[PDB]
């Protein structure tokens, strides 16, 4: 009463179990028992595994398969071999008419002549495809009449959403099988996990692992990648450390260094970023910031002090870490600022999650924000901050002009400020907990000696909105006077990333601050915000380069001087 | 123990990991792309010798940097290094038939 065909083309857990090829598995317990509880029933005793993948189903049945051969099931499940098959590898012809058909029916007749079989199916959300979609012999159409008598035994393993997708199939296929939900392991129990086989892999790769080693890799994979899980993401981070290792052997022990190579090179931040500032990023935030930011340094440090209290305090988790509003005009600094904590912060920022609230005018316009109803125009993926925050959870947001909304989503923005997590998606609940939540604010401008300064712009939001809106937000930055030497200084900052990138072009453009003072009093004027000077340097440098290129008064690596010598600029190339 | 090593595009590099059930698992994916320009250079200076032997000719550097030049731009069918490497096979048979 053998099994040709299911031994030729579904791996037998059993038998690679006796002789104990197969990797530990820590843990799952009760989800085991669970699994066993289920098989022992007389008339549907399929469990479904729900979860995630890499999450450890597979890792259930490999456990499963293992107390079958170790004496752990209760006699009623002694000596019953556990065969995992993929209807994939069952189909290999769809061209002919009842090929599929035939190796389905020889599949159950060896389970017929059998007993000890329970076929472990993988992914049955594609168990009901296969041949005819839904109206002709499927494989669920010739399951299901042995899935009800107890005829076959089964051990599906699925994906919580295709549960709920291909379960509307309700009818035979719901209560055929019976879900066992199995949950992604926490921080805790998957650096236990991977405790349990540090000595596979040590074995493997013949290099020693260290215990803060794995606890960096469950660490990094959590904060660094997403849209994977675990146990998957860290035993896979430790075995990349394994081989690198032992190929770096080549041409004997991995450590928290190699960890943090193997996730810069997957994610892309680099390693000095990941590694050195895992807890000193916010001890050298502030210089992080004054270099990326020139001026306003009170503001700057008092958004500093506030980061590093939020951040080496207590304040609780679950509310995001900073709400900050920065009350000033244009072009004083908002965006750099931001971008510069943020790559201080979540270092490599590009991170700013940037709204523009004055296009959120109107009342029906927060439907934009959130999302349509389900029915109603544009309502498929819709949720512009919604979706932007669903996709990276981990981000600091800035909301240009908060003051232009409607007063209907300032309810929302509220929400929010109430510990954060607002379900305001269609049927999402989006989490803001890492966040940083920042407000572009109003003009402000008039009332900008501190405490002077101070009073005012209070009062300014007393009457510019609800005192309470500002009972939720965290700090009020001003954005001071606008720049008068920090002009030149911004300018020189400019002008230095613009000369790198004319050096690595192969030339040298040294411009001496006569003609950067003509350039700031050129660019912005009084009123205006910095942002032209941008345009400014620009038209200067396009000049130029057109200029002395086309009539070829210079030649290629001599240096370029500028200056105003003659009340204009003025090029001494030699 | 039967390891080996695939060979697809992107696309149907998609179509295999719809698989992802038995077969994301096992695999694993490594992005190759297009050496650049310049590197086409030293790749086909490397390997010029073997052209150059089986026409009986030989082959200028400037001639292969043209060729390069020429192709990531005015054929963009093909991919790199594929594209100058015909177009120097092209020439070194156009020549030999020109001599005989
Ligand atoms: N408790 C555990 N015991 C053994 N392996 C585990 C455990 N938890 C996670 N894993 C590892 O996670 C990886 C993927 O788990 P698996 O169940 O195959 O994912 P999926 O659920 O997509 O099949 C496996 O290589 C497995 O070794
Ligand atoms: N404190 C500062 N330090 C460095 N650069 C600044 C500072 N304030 C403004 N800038 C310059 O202003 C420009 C940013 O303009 P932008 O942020 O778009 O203005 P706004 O925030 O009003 O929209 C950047 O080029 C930046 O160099």
């Amino acid at each position: 009463a053998n099994t040709p065909t299911l031994d030729s083309l579904a791996r037998d857990l059993t038998a690679i179990a006796k002789e104990d090829s197969l990797d530990p598995v820590i843990g799952r317990s009760k989800e085991i028992q669970r699994v066993i509880e289920v098989l022992s029933r007389r008339t549907k005793n399929n469990p479904v595994l729900i979860g995630e993948p890499g999450v450890g189903k597979t890792a259930i049945a490999e456990g499963l398969a293992q107390q079958i051969i170790n004496n752990e099931v209760p006699e009623i499940l002694r000596d019953k071999r556990v065969m995992t098959l993929d209807m994939g590898t069952v189909v290999a012809g769809t061209k002919y008419r009842g090929e599929f058909e035939d190796r389905l029916k020889k599949v159950m007749d060896e389970i017929r002549q059998a007993g000890n079989i329970i076929l472990f199916i993988d992914a049955l959300h594609t168990l009901i495809g296969a041949g005819g979609a839904e109206g002709a012999i499927d494989a669920s159409n010739i399951l299901k009449p042995s899935l009800a008598r107890g005829e076959l035994q089964c051990i599906g393993a699925t994906t919580l959403d295709e549960y709920r997708k291909y379960i509307e199939k309700d009818a035979a296929l719901e209560r055929r099988f019976q879900p066992i939900q199995v949950d992604q392991p926490s921080v805790d129990e998957s650096i236990q996990i991977l405790q349990g086989l540090r000595d596979r892999y040590e074995a493997h790769h013949r290099v020693s692992i260290t215990d803060d080693a794995i606890e960096a890799a469950v660490k990094l994979s959590d904060r660094y990648i997403s849209d994977r899980f675990l146990p998957d993401k860290a035993i896979d981070l430790i075995d990349e450390a394994g081989s690198k290792v032992r190929l770096r052997s080549f041409t004997s022990e991995v450590t928290v260094d190699d960890i943090a190579m193997v996730v810069s090179s997957w994610t892309g931040v680099p390693v000095s970023k990941i590694a050195q500032t895992e807890t000193d990023k916010l001890l050298n935030m502030e210089n992080i910031l004054h270099s990326r930011v020139i001026g306003q340094d009170e503001a700057v440090v008092a958004v500093a002090k506030a980061v590093r209290r939020a951040r080496a305090g207590l304040k609780d988790p679950k509310r995001p870490i900073g709400s900050f509003i920065f009350l000033g005009p244009t072009g004083v600094g908002k965006t750099e600022l931001a971008r510069a904590l943020a790559e201080s912060i979540f270092g490599d920022e590009e991170s700013m999650i940037r709204i523009d609230m004055s296009e959120y005018m109107e009342k029906h316009s927060t439907s934009r924000l959130v999302g349509s109803p389900p029915g109603y125009v544009g309502y498929d993926e819709g949720g512009q901050l919604t979706e932007k925050v669903r996709r990276k959870p981990y981000s600091v947001v800035l909301l240009d002009a908060i003051e232009k909304a409607h007063p209907d989503v300032f309810n929302i923005l509220l929400q929010v400020l109430e510990d954060g997590r607002l379900t305001d998606s269609k049927g999402r609940t989006v989490d803001f907990r890492n966040t940083i939540l920042i407000m572009t604010s109003n003009v402000g401008a008039s009332e900008l000696n501190h405490k002077d300064m101070k009073d005012k712009v209070m009062g300014e939001l007393k009457r510019a909105f609800r005192p309470e809106f500002i009972n939720r937000i965290d700090e009020i930055i001003v954005f001071h006077s606008l720049e008068k030497k920090h002009l030149t200084e911004i300018v020189s900052l400019m002008s230095d990333q613009l000369t790198k990138r004319l050096k690595e072009q192969d030339l040298s453009i040294e411009l001496t601050d006569a003609a950067k003072a003509k350039v700031a009093e050129e660019g912005v004027d009084l009123e205006y915000g910095a942002r032209p000077l941008r345009r400014a340097i620009q038209k200067h440098v396009e000049d130029r380069l057109s200029e002395e290129l086309l009539r070829g008064n210079i030649h290629k690596g001599q240096h370029i001087v500028l200056d105003v010598e003659d009340g204009e600029f003025v090029v001494k190339t030699t």
